[PDB]
């Protein structure tokens, strides 16, 4: 079983899961229309889905210059990561999303227009989630069982769900992405804050695991927002998310690649979804 | 509303709070047989006490001399306590239950058995508790949503009480009361332990709320049995029970005395039954 840890620590997959997985989830490619026009992402369905039970679902956004297809393509494999760490019992199994912030009037930062009434009701009306019925109220009550996470500018996609998309998303995972908001870091904190007021959220009802390289760029700007985070009542600084509710895990020497950053998601990635789980486990 | 404190001071309820509320809850007087013959035992019911609704109990014991009315005589007068904290919101409704270690074969120590046997289903089968049957299974289901305290003689039966029916409750609330295990505090410590170990149960499923005052005597044994306590893995200490599970109080100045020791109650008991609570609160 799984154990929260209140530091855990860059641990990278081993080589052999960057391999096909002879129990392999399911990818399906999906064209949909909404307010950006006609658009493609992939869903990722765990080994053994059964669309009688319900299961977590973690939308994951690519970087500048990618696309809907990048994460699950040669380039960076995570589905062969998600299906071994699946097959071994290292990752419990859920819905794993990859979106794009191309097309249309769309960009990394107004995608979350998209995401709250086109994204979410596509996917979650043919896909088996906790979402009961995908109107405003079906969303926002399966909210615990919803995450967010991206790369680089889809790093910057995250932010941007989490201040507007609070009432659907509980867990996010931005990864060496800046949020631009007021000229300082304690700006970008206190917009952060706000937007947690106004949801009404406690602090056991919104998770942030945020990661990056020492060597990424990234960390320049990352780390005086995150610094800025530690210092607000809204969040409680640690791992063990039965205890608190944020951390930034800095995996020493890696650079702004997939490479690296595919590690980051296996070792989050674990964390989410424990709160008010509907299965009896002991973390 | 109520939030949780980390480390919960000392502080008793208002000298108001000893008079009669004019919300006052029923106090029904119950015989019952069991395995130490004809006993009873007093069963106070909050104001509004709705039969249609469901309400966590706690189970308090007297001390060595005293019996199933003491607690709610005028010696101590913890029903207007009771009262008055509910009426001002300061406490959630419960039932609260006072039963005795007198009688037949009955000692402090020995009272878990009657406890277990006779005296839940006899309660829980007549008063709205979560307990949906009381056959072992049915109050095992329920023991989140059961608490167990007492204070001196009646701290040893909670102690008892906890290491021999962790299937049956979650919440236990020791005051100035001794265990007696081995020659040593460790000794006692490790025989919690093993009892937890045995029960299955995770650190999230079980909270100790102990108390005296350092004008106690039995501060000299409690204090080292909690020290040898915190060193275990299979306790948090912490009053924030969102975060831990275990807890001690020590009033500064306080004796060996109901008139004190109802305090302890005061302060306590809104700390129990948040964890996995069927409302939605913000603690």
């Amino acid at each position: 079983s799984f154990k929260y840890e209140s530091a855990v620590q860059y641990r990278p997959a081993p080589d052999s899961y960057l391999n096909p997985c002879p129990q392999a989830g399911r990818i399906v490619k999906e064209t949909y229309t909404g307010i950006n026009g006609t658009k493609s992402l992939n869903v990722y369905l765990p080994y053994g889905y059964d669309p009688n039970k319900k299961y977590n679902i973690f939308y994951l956004m690519h970087g500048g210059g990618e696309n809907e297809n990048t994460i699950f393509s040669n380039d960076v494999k995570l589905q062969n990561i998600l299906d071994h760490a699946i097959m071994n019992g290292e990752l419990e199994p859920l819905i794993v999303v990859t979106p794009t912030f191309n097309g249309g009037n769309c960009t990394a930062q107004n995608f979350y227009q998209e995401f709250r009434q086109n994204v979410i009701p596509f996917v979650e009306s043919k896909y088996s989630t906790y979402a009961e019925s995908t109107t405003p109220q079906g969303i926002a009550a399966s909210r615990m069982h919803r995450g967010f996470g991206g790369f680089s500018m889809g790093g910057l996609t995250t932010w941007y769900v989490m201040v507007n998309c609070l009432d659907y998303v509980a867990y996010f995972m931005p990864l060496s992405g800046d949020y631009w908001y007021g000229n300082s870091p304690q700006d970008k904190a206190n917009s952060i804050a706000e937007a947690i007021n106004r949801s009404g959220l406690s602090k056991r009802e919104y998770f942030v695991f945020a990661a990056t390289g020492s060597e990424d760029i990234a960390y320049a700007n990352m780390n005086p927002q995150i610094e800025a985070m530690k210092a607000l009542p809204h969040f409680d600084y640690t791992s063990d998310f039965s205890k608190g509710n944020f951390y930034f895990l800095v995996a020493p020497g890696a650079t702004h690649w997939w490479g690296y950053v595919r590690h980051y998601i296996y070792d989050a990635l674990p964390y989410f979804f424990h709160e008010l789980e509907h299965h009896h486990h002991h973390h």
